[PDB]
């Protein structure tokens, strides 16, 4: 009864990875970076481009902490993308780095902003931490009193038709990083082939709006990345909520990558640099990232085989990986049936209120692709098998 | 609130170990023995002395399978004791090896039975698997239709006043292995100093009667060993029932050792030799045996700090070990406070419906002897710390 059926023959999106941001986290330590990027297996880092007035006279001091973070992640096998929260104040209609009075990028500074971003990309490259991609703006639809800069959907179109060729010849471009992943923010760019061609990755955040598929983006060949979100708490209930959010991004959103908010900026991050302690949300992320390898594809799996259980699955390099979330307050047994592959050597790891990415030592045997297992209360289990 | 307080200064009995029996299990494989005696860390083996009519003409064939079992356990760091379920039929009042018509040992064969047991002890020694102790009889108060032999409390006294000197000069003696650990079966032997002196270990089983302390035995200097019991099932509820039984033997019974019934004789054992699979009761035993070392003493700990949680603790070799059982259906948090020791480097391992003696990777910090942890539903956790 109510099997989780996994069909390795039905493939979905390619998984780029999972990560977090170093924005406003200073220069993170080797221990923090080892914890996250080696042990938990995160492999994407989002750095901030701090507003830098000296950019065009060779003064990069404002950027050196992120350089350091970038190098540490690259040394640990990760890729790095950059997000600017604002152009320098000299380019803003409000004459400040904040979002005061819905400040925006002066159209008379469009060429300079393009040059600015290219200067950051070349800085990072010249110092041995080349970027994988670059975003045009954080949350163009939010105007708070910290680094911010408004853009309308038409402004992104305006900008890209002029400067997208130059920018994309330099680096993969992410846009638009909407507050709530509003497709209207990017639709004008995607629907005009002149502008769509300059975009590689469609990025968005999950504040306020449910997770959704984005068919236009996928059908234009774009990656879809969830580039910022956080949750408050590290109790088991919050941890399984995070797990279900990642699962929903993978499954409903068809997203190629999931990127948590900041590593250490406050108590809602992944690592506490004041006590040198790992927040338990870290291990939720690890149940995906440590086990899902390079170039893996998501495949069909019964999304919810019984109440409060959620399942997704991935294949690559002759492995099958199954992530099974139990949001219930008690353990439950769950059967799995892998189709169109011959599976062996099943091993599992659990993160829960007690366990941190702990190998279970369970003695799982598979016959004709079927095995079963007990899922602890408020837990995430990852099965890895030969396939 | 409701701490489990551990006081290393208040010491109780010395722990000899934990084990199981190879009676009627044939000659067990290396894989079975590795599973139990290396990985789970059992370290006591109870062999049966099969009734052997050829004992006095050098025919030991009936004993060779147990010889093999004994050698395997000794090679894996364990000790071995032997239990006879019956003398040979030639010494029985019913002329058979069974318990038919409450058959007993003929008083005219007392000297021969003593010689018989000494022949088994010397056999085992001569072939490189010397025994640690020897029992006079299995379940002298039960007379079933398999190997059996009745003895009254006065018969044990009768026998020991004559043959105990000879027998005890050869080997540590266990008696009386009552069905339900009835102290009346051994009281006459213990209360006469002439007979008490020949006994080293008071052994008993747990069929039908609650676990109890045995002050007379402890006050005469004797070890108290639970030498046979089993439970039916391997579900989490049964596994925590077994854990609580061991805990009760340690705590209420002040027992030095706990010995499960047979390893592989039927489905109620610890290992299935037909499928080469380990029954989950094995891991319950391992949560005690693998972690509680040579010469450790039990110490004071809050027996039940909250409902359905049971705690015991042990020290030795500058370690403290804490076994915490959660019989509840949901996880609970539990605080621990170690007194009169300075503890560091706390690590934990869990056995549950999902986990088999699995290291948790939890990041437990202790300050002034206090730490806390989440105990999964229907689980056994063992903490080990430097002390
Ligand atoms: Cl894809
Ligand atoms: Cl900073
Ligand atoms: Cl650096
Ligand atoms: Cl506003
Ligand atoms: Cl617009
Ligand atoms: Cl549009
Ligand atoms: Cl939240
Ligand atoms: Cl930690
Ligand atoms: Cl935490
Ligand atoms: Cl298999
Ligand atoms: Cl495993
Ligand atoms: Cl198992
Ligand atoms: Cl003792
Ligand atoms: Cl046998
Ligand atoms: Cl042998
Ligand atoms: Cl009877
Ligand atoms: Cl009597
Ligand atoms: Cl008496
Ligand atoms: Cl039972
Ligand atoms: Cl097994
Ligand atoms: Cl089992
Ligand atoms: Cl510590
Ligand atoms: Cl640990
Ligand atoms: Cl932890
Ligand atoms: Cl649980
Ligand atoms: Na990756
Ligand atoms: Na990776
Ligand atoms: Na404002
Ligand atoms: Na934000
Ligand atoms: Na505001
Ligand atoms: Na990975
Ligand atoms: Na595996
Ligand atoms: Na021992
Ligand atoms: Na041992
Ligand atoms: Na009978
Ligand atoms: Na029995
Ligand atoms: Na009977
Ligand atoms: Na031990
Ligand atoms: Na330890």
């Amino acid at each position: 009864s109510n099997d989780a059926t996994i069909n390795v023959a039905a493939k979905h999106q390619t998984i780029r990875g999972f990560g977090a941001s170093s924005a406003w986290c200073g220069a993170l330590s080797d221990t923090c970076m080892d914890t996250l990027y080696k042990n938990a297996g995160l492999d994407i880092l989002r750095v901030r481009i701090a507003p830098n007035e000296g950019w065009n006279r060779g003064d990069y001091r404002a950027w050196a902490d992120e350089l350091s973070n970038a190098k540490k992640v690259r040394a640990r096998g990760g890729i790095v993308f950059a997000t600017p929260w604002t152009p320098p104040a000299s380019m803003k209609t409000n004459n400040t780095t904040t979002g005061a009075n819905k400040g925006s990028l002066k159209p008379s500074s469009y060429a300079a902003y393009a040059a600015y971003l290219k200067t950051f990309v070349k800085y990072m490259s010249d110092n041995g931490a080349p970027l994988y991609a670059l975003s045009l703006q954080n949350e163009p639809d939010w105007a708070p009193d910290y680094d911010a800069c408004t853009w309308t959907a038409q402004q992104f179109h305006d900008f890209l038709k002029q400067y997208g060729a130059s920018l994309s010849s330099t680096i993969k471009i992410i846009m638009p990083e909407s507050l709530g992943f509003n497709p209207a923010m990017s639709d004008p760019t995607l629907n005009d082939p002149t502008t769509a061609q300059y975009v590689s990755i469609i990025g968005g955040h999950l504040y306020g709006s449910p997770i959704r598929d984005y068919p236009l983006a996928r059908n234009k060949g774009k990656d879809i990345w969830m580039t910022e979100h956080y949750l408050e708490g590290n109790d088991p209930g919050t941890c399984v909520k995070l797990a279900k959010e990642i699962h929903d991004c993978m499954t409903i959103g068809n997203m190629n990558a999931y990127v948590y908010w900041w590593i250490s900026g406050d108590q809602n991050g992944l690592y506490n640099t004041r006590t040198n302690e790992t927040y338990k949300k870290t291990y939720v992320m690890g149940q995906f990232s440590k086990f899902i390898g390079n170039g893996y594809s998501r495949v069909d799996a019964t999304n919810s085989p019984q109440s409060n259980v959620y399942v997704s699955a991935y294949t690559g390099n002759n492995k099958v990986v199954i992530v099974a979330i139990n949001q219930g307050t008690y353990p439950v047994n769950q059967s799995f049936n892998v189709q169109n592959s011959t599976v062996s050597n099943v091993s599992s790891w659990v993160s829960s209120g007690t366990l941190n990415m702990a190998k279970t030592n369970s003695n799982i045997s598979a016959a004709n692709g079927r095995f079963n297992a007990s899922l602890p209360a408020q837990s995430v289990t990852t099965f890895v098998a030969d396939a």
